[PDB]
């Protein structure tokens, strides 16, 4: 009983430590046998995200060292994108962490996302590059449609034109692009606040 109560408080302390500095928080949890030091177990901890700031989760997933890269891979693997369209998948992924203005880190994260989306849905995009480019197209479209600071609201026809030639030199099916455009137009991305 006393061991359990002590462990519960130390877990809570570990979460607070993580929010101050992700690597120190994970270190405390691992060193106190509250979390196993495996990429999969760390990833599951971050995916659950209990009491964890989404900016802190993003920071940890964005680190360059081997273990953090492995955690990123395992974290993306916890996402189940089978039979979801690209927007549905992005809604889930983009809600799970936050990391603005770190280009190289976002590149790694979005490449991992694109690879996972395509593995889950092999018939949609034959090229993962197509998936990556279209993923950013949808993010850009969300901002263009829903941020009043941009006065050019691109219509469907413009969105279609902007994506020409990215499907192995051909175009994406028009209905795929329409479905993605309409999904974003009717429901903006829910993006985690800076926490
Ligand atoms: C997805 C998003 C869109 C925004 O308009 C603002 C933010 C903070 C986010 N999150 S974001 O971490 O900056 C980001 C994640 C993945 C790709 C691009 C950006």
């Amino acid at each position: 009983m006393s061991k359990t109560l002590q462990r519960n408080r130390k877990m809570a302390m570990g979460r607070k430590k993580f929010n101050m500095d992700p690597k120190k928080g994970i270190q405390f949890l691992v060193e106190n046998e509250l979390l196993q030091n495996t990429p999969e177990e760390i990833a599951r901890f971050l995916y659950k995200g209990e009491g964890l700031n989404k900016t802190a989760i993003g920071d940890y997933l964005g680190e360059r060292e081997e273990l953090n890269l492995a955690v990123l891979h395992a974290f993306v693997d916890l996402h189940e994108f089978t039979d979801l369209n690209l927007v549905q998948a992005l809604r889930q992924f983009l809600w799970s962490f936050r990391l603005p203005g770190e280009a190289q880190k976002i590149d790694r994260m979005m490449e991992a996302f694109a690879q996972r989306y395509c593995l889950c849905n092999p018939g949609v995009f034959q090229s993962t590059d197509t998936c990556y480019v279209l993923s950013f197209a949808v993010i850009m479209l969300n901002t263009s449609l829903h941020n009043p600071n941009v006065r050019d609201k691109p219509g469907l026809e413009r969105f279609v034109a902007m994506n020409r030639g990215i499907n192995e030199g051909g175009d994406l099916p028009e209905e795929l692009l329409r479905n993605l455009y309409d999904s974003i137009r009717n429901e903006p991305f829910k993006i985690p606040e800076d926490d």
